[PDB]
């Protein structure tokens, strides 16, 4: 990144004020005392009306706003605490201690950063305790391009508050010192709208390491708060800390929140998992479904399934209510809607076939009327439905067209070519055969959409798409190099044939020469040596050189590259069809009306505590492997 | 799973009795004393004839049968023992202690569960000792759908007795407390017929982990019993704990039982392995063959070989008498019966060939009579023998048709088509050639059955079957998509040819078009551009698009998927032919008569102890690697 002005500067890029910053940096105590006396006497020699203002302009930098207190804290030495006790005592007789401890940068990239923001970051618990006990602001919002970047490489976002700075830098002794302070606003929201619990989700990691202080900071702040105000708070985008963990793909944080159970009464009401009974490996629990089920707009189940930015959707959709809601919707409507979508579309491809095969060749019942009117209606049903999904779609397709958004185009292109064949055939035109045949060939080719979501057949549609997009299209630029180079080369040697006998040279034009050289590449060629040219040996040299390069080397090079794609999909094949069915379920739920979706709703009302009635889900879990390993070491 | 009623419930799904259950749960001692006095005085205000009955209806739940003693034990707190001592003393002055400690659930899914079943499961050795010393039933059978499920995901099966509950949950201090109790029936059988040693086999694991308490519970209960009553006990299916370990595939338990040797006299008679002498790496032992050799009906060797449900047959057939009986039967009859089965069937395929090749073309010795009568008899011998094996076979073929039950059909189908060709040729019909040729081609194709069971040739028959069933048939649904789509597409562009010259377009029909498109896929095709249509460029576009998809992409995609199958069989190839020969031996033993099987019987009578004469087998084992590692650390 770049900021065009440093935070601290001690190297110059090629007199009372400049010596004070050169005294608080190295740690010269006896020099700093002699310099402050020279500035204490320099207040009254010309005026006594402006004492509190003139004392501040000689201790602050006029370009950044950095004070002499900030300069001592940016440069940590073992003589640091002695400098702070002198500078805070110097503002006592001048009565300027109120504005000296609450100063901030006036520069646009570090605006709002105070001396308390530096002392907590340098791990100075004794110095930060002296500032708060003197009048430092515990609610100072450090804005700016450095503290509020646009990406995670152009600064450092922690939450803009001193409570979020100690929480993100693993310092719980300062968090306990700030939460006991009665002027600290815990539920404060920064420029992003994030509170103390949104900012911990942002700095969290995606997987489980050895030390997880973010989960420890999440539990410590939430239980000492003792309310739901930090959890129901939404951002400027309208996201809770539960929904933010699903958006950014933090599976360890999303697992902890969504099965949080507190056994202690006076603290039990802050739970989302409620175990009813347990007997060995069998447990019965109640799970909160407040923002999880798809009854609100931006629900957690809708985020995780449609989150193409992240890599761990299979880890997050295995979690504790998310796998059961996804399974119960399949056994109620989504298996029925997938079977009928197969049946109405397989009947649609047969009717396209039997009107394309039995077309009126030269001369130009109730079941025949039932067939052709079904073609005109079902093609308009797809072109409206798939046309909305393309319009409601963003142009950054590198992550959505993996297996998902590729089918939204080919069902739409096939539906338009059926409709375009109607306008051509009826009016006056003969180009209907060019549109009806290509729609029928693409119509049968779209039957591989119904192989998706199954353990045995789900990986075949991914193998076809990933070979085309990642192996074949990047290999056309290697092969057209040799197809167009040798194509003009062999066509230039062919002499103009004497008048008759058009089968005297197959390479007699550039359009001819590309055809046979494509046949030598795939192996349907002919090494003809008749070939009436003035250079028979030179034609025979470049013809065999083409066969060795394309057929022997470049053809088997592509097969070795396509074979690496097939084995990579086959290793991930158990994770593919589980993510294919998960998107198929939620698209079928959006096709349902409101009166029918209300019958399909899961959940029952519970009595958690006094004035607490939330929507639950009873999930009977049995864990044999986790039980046998648990019992074994209690009696080793 | 689902049970529609919980064991314990503390969350309500949206007055003297209800306060007692709300007193024993949290642990309020001073509240519970005040509530019992209010119920002690509420016995005599309206009648004194029904004291023992009315005292029980106010302390038990009328819907499940759960008492107040069970409610305190389901909710473990540090104030648990104080509640139990009050409730057991409360039943003393009322003289209702006999029916208060022996109560059970009246609900159909938890019937028979008592307070002793809960106290042992919650690890309360002090509370369970107070119940047994007061009159609790140590032989209470906890039946129900939860405690007796149908699968291992719909409950928790442990053995239905309190002795089996402490044994399966790794609690030997309660097992020693129950086996010293003189009213405890150790040889009790539950609803499955399982005893204390069958139930440990059911909860056992298939492989060797770090901690194996199941083997420790098996040894501790059996040696303190001191008899063979627990070992000879059979289930409702007729299974000993030795035969149950072979049925469920527990190799660690089946290894421990089948080489159990106790060196201590007064305890030596409970052994199955008897070491005769040992000198360094060479040892001579005698192994018990009571239910192991194939002289009883449901023997251990017959179970393990024919156990297609399990994955570790190679680990279990390597064990200590099972590998020697399998090897001694091969060197006595099974190598001779496999060689003659090769010779009588190779002579059968030659005679089918020489009557199919030298058939009467147009006009319609003793060795010729010997040949054709051998065909009529040997085809009836296979059709009777293989017809019984199909009839005695279950329709769940996903695990038996791997390499084993596939040959029972193709020897039968080949034998019927020989017999069907006799009825067609003799009577009046000319369809004998359609049955004799397909039987002769399948007859030579069944010669790969005799490649089975050999280290160099055994894996080839598995590679052919696994490629067809797991790669090819799941790829037809990918390819008929492109074969039927482009087949009608290219046939619809072909104009009806002017009258003569049938070789004007090869795609002139749908039956024609499938033939050449199959030839372009395998690589025997032709990119003809003559092709008299009204769309020569549009025909040429879809023809090359078919070649790039099928021949270049989809053909090499299948080869990459078939190549993963070949390398997976080649890695498991040493485990395949050892399991192929093991099934070949036991099928040849069933073909033997009783007088000839008695000559082939292994074993000699031994004198183990007084009144103990069992059938042995002397196996001279030498273990060089296990000896050199053993001696090395005794003198490090
Ligand atoms: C303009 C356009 C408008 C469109 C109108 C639509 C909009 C309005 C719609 C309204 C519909 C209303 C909702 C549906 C409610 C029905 C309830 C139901 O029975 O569902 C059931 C399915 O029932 C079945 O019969 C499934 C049959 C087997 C499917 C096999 C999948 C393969 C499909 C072809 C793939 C071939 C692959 C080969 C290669 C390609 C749910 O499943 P289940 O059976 O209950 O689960 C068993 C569990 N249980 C029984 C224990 C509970
Ligand atoms: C997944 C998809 C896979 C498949 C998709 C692949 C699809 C490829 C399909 C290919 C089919 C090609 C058909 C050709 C049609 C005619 C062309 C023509 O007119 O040429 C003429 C000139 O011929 C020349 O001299 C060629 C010069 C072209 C300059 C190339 C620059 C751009 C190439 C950038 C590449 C370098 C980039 C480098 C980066 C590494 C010859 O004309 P004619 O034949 O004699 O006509 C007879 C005239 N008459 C009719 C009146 C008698
Ligand atoms: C209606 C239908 C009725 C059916 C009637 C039947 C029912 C009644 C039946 C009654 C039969 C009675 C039982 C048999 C007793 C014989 C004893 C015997 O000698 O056995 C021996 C076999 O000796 C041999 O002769 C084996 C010859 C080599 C075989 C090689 C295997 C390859 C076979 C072709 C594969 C080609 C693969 C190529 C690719 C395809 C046992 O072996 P061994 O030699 O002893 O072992 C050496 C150990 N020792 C010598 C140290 C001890
Ligand atoms: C291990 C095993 C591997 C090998 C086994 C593979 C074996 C495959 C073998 C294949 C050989 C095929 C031979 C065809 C025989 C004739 C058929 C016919 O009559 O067609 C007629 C209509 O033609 C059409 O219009 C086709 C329409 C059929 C509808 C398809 C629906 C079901 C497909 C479900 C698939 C989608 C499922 C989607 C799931 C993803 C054309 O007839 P004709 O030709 O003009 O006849 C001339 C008439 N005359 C004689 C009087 C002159
Ligand atoms: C999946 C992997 C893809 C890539 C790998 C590829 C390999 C695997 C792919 C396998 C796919 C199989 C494609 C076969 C092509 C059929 C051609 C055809 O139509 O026959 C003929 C039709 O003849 C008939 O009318 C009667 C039908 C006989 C067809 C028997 C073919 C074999 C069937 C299954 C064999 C099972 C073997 C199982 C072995 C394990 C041709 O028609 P015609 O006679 O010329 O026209 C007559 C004119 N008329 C119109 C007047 C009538
Ligand atoms: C990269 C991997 C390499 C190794 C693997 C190989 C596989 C991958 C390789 C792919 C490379 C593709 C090479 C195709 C060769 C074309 C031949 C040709 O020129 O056509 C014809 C020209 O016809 C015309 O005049 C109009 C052009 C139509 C050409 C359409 C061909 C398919 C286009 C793309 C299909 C997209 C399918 C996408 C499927 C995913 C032949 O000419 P002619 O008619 O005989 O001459 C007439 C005489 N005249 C001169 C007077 C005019
Ligand atoms: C998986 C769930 C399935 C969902 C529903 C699927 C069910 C779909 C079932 C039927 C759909 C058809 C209804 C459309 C009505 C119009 C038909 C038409 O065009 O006329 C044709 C009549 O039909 C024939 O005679 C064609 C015979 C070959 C058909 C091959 C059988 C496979 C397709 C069907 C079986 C598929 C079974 C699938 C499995 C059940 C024209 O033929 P013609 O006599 O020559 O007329 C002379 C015209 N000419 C003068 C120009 C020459
Ligand atoms: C890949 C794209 C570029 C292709 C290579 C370009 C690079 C070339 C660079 C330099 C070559 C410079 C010399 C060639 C010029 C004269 C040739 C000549 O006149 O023909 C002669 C012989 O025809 C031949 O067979 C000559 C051999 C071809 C030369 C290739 C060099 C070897 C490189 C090998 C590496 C493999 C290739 C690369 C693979 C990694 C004449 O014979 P004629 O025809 O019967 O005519 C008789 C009439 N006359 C005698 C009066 C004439
Ligand atoms: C591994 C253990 C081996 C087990 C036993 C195997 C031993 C098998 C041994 C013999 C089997 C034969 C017994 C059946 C008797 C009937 C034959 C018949 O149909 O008549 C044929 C006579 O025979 C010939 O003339 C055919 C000559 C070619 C045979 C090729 C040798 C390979 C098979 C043999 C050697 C395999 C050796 C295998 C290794 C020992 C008809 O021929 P024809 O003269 O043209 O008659 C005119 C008819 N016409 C007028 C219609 C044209
Ligand atoms: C896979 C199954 C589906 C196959 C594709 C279906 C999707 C298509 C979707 C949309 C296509 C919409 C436009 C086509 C309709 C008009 C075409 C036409 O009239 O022919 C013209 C040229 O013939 C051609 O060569 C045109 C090229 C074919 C179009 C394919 C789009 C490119 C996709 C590439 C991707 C590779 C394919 C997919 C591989 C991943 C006319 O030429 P003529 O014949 O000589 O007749 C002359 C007389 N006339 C001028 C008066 C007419
Ligand atoms: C507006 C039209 C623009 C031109 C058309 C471009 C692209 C659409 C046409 C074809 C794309 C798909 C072809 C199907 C072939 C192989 C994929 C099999 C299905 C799968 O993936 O399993
Ligand atoms: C009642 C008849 C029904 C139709 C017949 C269906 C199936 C039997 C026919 C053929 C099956 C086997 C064919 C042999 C081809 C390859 C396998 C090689 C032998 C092996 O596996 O090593
Ligand atoms: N069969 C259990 C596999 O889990 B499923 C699953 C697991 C992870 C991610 C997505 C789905 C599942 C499959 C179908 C319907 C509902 C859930
Ligand atoms: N909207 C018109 C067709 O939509 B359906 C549809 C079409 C293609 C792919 C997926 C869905 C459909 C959905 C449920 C039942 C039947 C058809
Ligand atoms: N050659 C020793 C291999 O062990 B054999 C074997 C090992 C494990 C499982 C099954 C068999 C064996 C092979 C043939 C006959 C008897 C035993
Ligand atoms: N039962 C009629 C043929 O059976 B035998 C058989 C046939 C096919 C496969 C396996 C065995 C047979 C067995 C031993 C010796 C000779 C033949
Ligand atoms: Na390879």
């Amino acid at each position: 990144p770049v900021f065009s002005k440093p935070m601290d500067s001690n190297i110059r890029q090629c007199r009372l004020k400049k010596r004070i910053f050169a005294a608080v940096s190295e740690g010269c105590v006896e020099e700093l005392v002699e310099l402050l006396v020279e500035l204490q006497e320099l207040c009254r020699r010309r005026h006594d009306e402006d004492v509190p203002d003139f004392l501040m302009h000689k201790l602050t930098a006029s370009d950044t706003g950095k004070t002499c207190l900030m300069k001592a804290l940016l440069n940590i030495n073992p003589n640091t605490k002695e400098i702070v006790r002198i500078l805070l005592a110097f503002a006592e007789e001048n009565d300027i201690l109120g504005r000296f401890i609450n100063a901030e940068y006036t520069e646009e990239a570090y605006e709002g950063q105070t001396a308390l923001n530096i002392a907590i970051e340098r791990r100075q618990g004794d110095i930060a305790a002296l500032l708060i006990a003197a009048g430092a602001d515990v609610n100072a919002h450090a804005k700016g391009a450095f503290f509020n970047p646009k990406y995670q490489h152009e600064g450092f976002y922690f939450g803009e508050t001193p409570l979020a700075l100690a929480a993100c830098t693993n310092q719980p002794e300062i968090v306990q010192l700030l939460m006991e302070h009665e002027q600290t606003d815990i539920t404060s929201r920064d420029s992003r709208g994030n509170n103390i619990l949104h900012a911990l989700v942002t700095v969290a990691e995606d997987f489980k390491t050895q030390n997880d202080f973010v989960k420890r900071m999440y539990d410590m702040i939430l239980l000492r708060s003792g309310n739901w105000e930090l959890e129901t708070t939404r951002n400027n985008d309208g996201l809770t800390p539960l929904q933010l963990a699903a958006k950014m793909g933090k599976a360890e944080i999303l697992k902890y929140i969504l099965s949080r159970e507190i056994k202690e009464k006076r603290l039990r009401s802050l739970s989302r998992k409620f175990t009813d009974w347990a007997y060995g490996p069998v447990s019965s629990s109640l799970y909160d479904l407040t923002n999880v089920d798809t009854t609100t707009d931006n629900s957690v189940l809708e985020i995780t399934v449609y989150n193409t930015n992240i890599d761990n959707r299979h880890e997050m959709l295995t979690l504790e209510p998310l796998h059961t809601l996804l399974h119960m919707k399949w056994k109620k409507f989504a298996k029925h809607m997938f079977f009928l979508s197969f049946c109405f579309y397989f009947f649609y491809n047969i009717t396209l076939t039997l009107v394309s095969y039995y077309r009126p060749r030269e001369e130009e019942g109730w079941l025949q009327l039932l067939g052709r009117m079904f073609v005109l209606i079902w093609a308009m049903c797809i072109s409206v439905k798939e046309g909305i999904a393309i319009f409601l779609l963003r142009p950054s397709d590198l992550q959505s067209i993996l297996s998902d958004a590729w089918f939204h185009f080919v069902f739409f292109i096939q539906a338009v070519l059926v409709i375009l064949s109607v306008f051509l055939y009826l009016f006056a035109y003969k180009e209907y055969l060019a549109c009806l045949v290509l729609a029928m060939a693409l119509g049968w080719a779209n039957m591989l959409y119904y192989t998706r979501g199954f353990q045995s057949m789900g990986m075949y549609s991914v193998m076809i798409q990933k070979v085309i997009l990642h192996d074949v299209l990047k290999f056309l630029f290697v092969y057209i190099v040799f197809l167009l180079g040798f194509g003009v080369a062999l066509a230039s040697l062919i002499e103009k044939c004497p008048k008759d006998n058009k089968d005297c040279s197959s390479y007699g034009s550039f359009s001819d020469a590309v055809l046979e050289l494509f046949k030598l590449t795939i192996g349907l060629g002919d090494l003809n040596i008749q070939q009436n040219s003035k250079y028979p040996i030179l034609f025979l040299f470049l013809l065999i050189t083409y066969v060795i390069l394309t057929f022997v080397l470049l053809l088997n090079m592509l097969i070795a590259l396509m074979g690496e794609t097939v084995e990579n999909v086959s290793k991930e094949s158990e994770r593919i069809w589980r993510l294919q069915r998960a998107r198929t379920i939620l698209e079928f739920e959006k096709m349902l009306p409101e009166w029918l979706r209300s019958r399909f709703r899961m959940g029952e009302l519970c009595k958690v505590a006094e004035d607490d009635f939330r929507l639950c889900l009873r999930i009977n879990e049995v864990k044999w492997t986790e039980w046998k390993t648990h019992v074994s070491f209690l009696n080793e």
